[PDB]
């Protein structure tokens, strides 16, 4: 018995958007349907164990739960239930989309209410200190309206999805320029640093979940977003060896939604006809990291 | 004898921009035009009653305007002048449209000024300080500058419109993220959190002001200001209890713009066949919201 | 023999900047390609002896371009070397495409080289303070990518581009925040305030390399940038006297680089009728601000 950390939710949302990105590619190369039905499979029955494990945490662990959704830090990563759920329905759409539709919902309405209660309870001062500037707070700011607009978009709800997009968007720009700062000031302490990862996502995320509102096309917006969203992986491969200073760990999950929307962004440039080669690089390099942290997890795991 | 507070410009403020709503419902629903008339015509007439007693106030209490301008925090609320100068013109247009544009560019002419005065100013630093990193400072920097927008728009100068419109959404994006790190950080004290409704302001204004000069057309980046907008709304919503900890007190007229914005901007999309359910709901909660502070302000007359 | 201080780069980059504004009239008034071609050449040929006076540097002062380097606020000047290198390559375009080509793509890869090293490193903390925060960081985070964004426009690679131009575009919207709240709160000291001209340049110069991409289209999104770029003009201009509070002195070339992109704009604007009188006035004001450094830099000479 143990409480699970709610972080490893992280491992099924990297697989789950991978095997979105590559159910994307169907069209282009049939053989892409059978490896996102295995990704898929693979992220759903782990979404289930730790939904399981953490309703257990919920029932007799509350105060750890408790102490982490007050906390002006921790209090993000719960975000990633929501999101991994919808995340989950996305993926169960192709067999049951009334199924994948609750799920949807429930995240969708979940998140909302979570950001709702904790994101602007900050807001009233004192608790949040300039040291709680973390990358973690774009899952709940950020990430989780940017799944909610993709997956309502799946639906069929085009401009509801829009008003999530926009959210998620907008919260992203006024969130990023204070966290910068923070970070060129204030060194983050080894054990949080595999959460720069995180940093990764936004444009990425972002660029995915405008692309399935607008049908796929590629415009100048979506340009502009991976043209960033490239500035950013090319700071963090550099800042690579800073990240991993104590050793390789677990927490380099972090990187993976940042990863999979790379590589989902990627087959949607692929499909328009822009910067073709550029989106073949993305989506390799993309499944080589996400390989890569699922060995070092097998491993792990072989190691107890 | 007593000194005007500035402050109480954000009345006529909120009821000349409910009444611009409402005149935008007149080719759907007739009856509209009267509720707009009559809105239109007491914010008229308390922005007169405000200009002499403000007149009265730079005549006989020059001092307490020349220290309220070179507050850094309370100069703000000296832009509320020439934007509800700006509204009152754009009421008047549907009677006289030469007094209009009197109005219209007179208020654009002082705004800028101002903000170019004193805004700027504030750059040469040691003067504002970290706690004078307050709401109010949209109304100078971004509010002024999107009613200038939308005036202009309606006097036909729909590029210089896009000039001003530009100033404020960017001058918007570059000014919040430094606002709510601060709001996190630091509890503004209860005197001033009524004033955390003009955090409401920004989305709904910059889309209604957006829409006016784009002839009503419900875009991409339409859709995004709403989402933005409402997930501010639904923070400032759960703050409510928070903001009036220390009661209910006619500061809360601050909310005015963003819900006149919040109705204006909802008779577009209702116009335009976009999310017509939520443009319903929009309208009528803004309504609701601000006959209820007509209501308290009654009282308060009622009790000297 | 003296180390060449990085700074004097601003001079060919704002004379290169001039001369391609120039060159976009040529089809409006055939005399423009004269004066474009003597602005090209004086540019070119002071670029040419700045770069072997860095050479120089290199070989015979590298500890003090070592220091200039790690300095988380001296290393930004580095940026001007490779984003002059690029406007030299585009001035050289019109005479010879494949030397052009070679110093644009020279430039770019030492800019996102030069970027990916520094501007990254900084994010590990404690080295970078708030002091830090100086309108020079715009120049490797923002400036650097615009060029390359037109310079491969220029080249035919619009796509690739715009992905130079979006990460140009969100680090700006990213860092100016903290830079106007650092600016607020702290007084740049005298001998740092002529670099308040940089803070020109960011809104013209992303409207310049946007129009450059995007064939000239002088669209909702150019008009925006335009009005944001004003309104830091008129502020600018409201706070000169303070800037210059110690004297005029040679770092006024600061401003060059936001001038010369306003004069490159305001052709565009002109070419596409729109705000033509605003255009007008922008490109007499711009070359009028540039000719005053030009004989304040003569006359500087002359004096030794
Ligand atoms: C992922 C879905 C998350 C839903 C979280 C439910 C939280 C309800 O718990 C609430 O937390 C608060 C907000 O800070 C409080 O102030 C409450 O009164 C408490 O009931
Ligand atoms: C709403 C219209 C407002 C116009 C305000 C006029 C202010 C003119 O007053 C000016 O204020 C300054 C700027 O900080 C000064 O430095 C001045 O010299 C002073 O004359
Ligand atoms: C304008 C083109 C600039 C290229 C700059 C080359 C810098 C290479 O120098 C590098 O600087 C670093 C990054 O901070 C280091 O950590 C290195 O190991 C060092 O080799
Ligand atoms: C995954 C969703 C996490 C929910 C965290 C619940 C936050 C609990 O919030 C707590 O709820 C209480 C009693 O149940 C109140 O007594 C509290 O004082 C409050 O701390
Ligand atoms: C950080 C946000 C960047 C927003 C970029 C928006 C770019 C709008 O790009 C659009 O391109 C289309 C091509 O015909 C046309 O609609 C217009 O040229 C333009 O509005
Ligand atoms: C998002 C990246 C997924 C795209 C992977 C495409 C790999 C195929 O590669 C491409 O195949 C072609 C036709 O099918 C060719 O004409 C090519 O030149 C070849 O590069
Ligand atoms: C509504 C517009 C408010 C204008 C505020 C005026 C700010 C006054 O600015 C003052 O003006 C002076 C004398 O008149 C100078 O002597 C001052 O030192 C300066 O404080
Ligand atoms: C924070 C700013 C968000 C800017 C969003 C801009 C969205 C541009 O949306 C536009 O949609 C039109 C539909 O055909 C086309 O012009 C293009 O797809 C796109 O440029
Ligand atoms: C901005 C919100 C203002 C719109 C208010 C509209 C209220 C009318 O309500 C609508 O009337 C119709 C036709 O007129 C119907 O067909 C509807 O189903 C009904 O909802
Ligand atoms: C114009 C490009 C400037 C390059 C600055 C080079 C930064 C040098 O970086 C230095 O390089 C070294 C040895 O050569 C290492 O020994 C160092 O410790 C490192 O400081
Ligand atoms: C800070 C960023 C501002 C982004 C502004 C983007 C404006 C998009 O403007 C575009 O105008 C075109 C006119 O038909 C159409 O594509 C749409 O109306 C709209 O998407
Ligand atoms: C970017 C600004 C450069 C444009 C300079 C244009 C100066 C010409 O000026 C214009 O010339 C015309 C025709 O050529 C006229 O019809 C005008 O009314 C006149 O203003």
């Amino acid at each position: 018995p143990f409480p699970l950390p709610t972080g490893y939710f992280g491992i099924p949302l990297g697989l789950a958007a991978l095997s979105l990105a590559w159910f994307h590619l169907e069209n282009l190369f049939p053989a892409a349907r059978m490896v996102s039905d295995v990704l898929g499979i693979v992220a759903s029955a782990v979404w289930i164990l730790f939904i399981l494990m953490y309703a257990y945490k919920l029932r007799y662990y509350f105060e750890e739960v408790r102490a982490e959704y007050h906390s002006p830090v921790r209090f993000s990563f719960i975000a990633l239930i929501p999101i991994t759920t919808m995340l989950v329905g996305d993926i169960l759409y192709r067999w049951n989309p009334l199924i994948a539709e609750v799920l949807i919902w429930i995240g969708t309405i979940g998140q909302l209410l979570f950001s709702t209660l904790r994101v602007s309870e900050l807001w009233q001062g004192g608790v949040f200190e300039q040291k709680s500037t973390h990358p973690s707070f774009y899952l709940p700011a950020v990430a989780a309206n940017f799944t909610s607009a993709s997956s309502l978009a799946l639906l069929g709800y085009h401009d509801l999805g829009y008003l999530f997009f926009g959210a998620g968007m907008i919260a992203w720009i006024i969130f990023e320029p204070v966290l910068l700062q923070h970070l060129r000031i204030s060194s983050l302490e080894p054990q949080f640093r595999a959460t720069m990862g995180i940093v990764l996502a936004p444009a990425f995320v972002c660029v995915s979940a405008y692309l399935s509102i607008n049908h796929g096309e590629v415009d100048t917006l979506a340009k502009i977003l991976w043209g960033y969203g490239f500035l950013q992986l090319f700071f963090l491969l550099r800042l690579f060896p800073w990240i991993v200073e104590k050793g390789l760990n677990i927490g380099l999950w972090a990187f993976s939604f940042g990863l999979a929307s790379m590589a989902n962004s990627a087959t949607a440039f692929y499909h328009g006809n822009v910067l073709q080669g550029v989106s073949i690089f993305a989506f390799v390099f993309s499944n080589v990291m996400i390989g890569l942290l699922v060995l070092m997890t097998i491993y792990k795991l072989t190691k107890g």
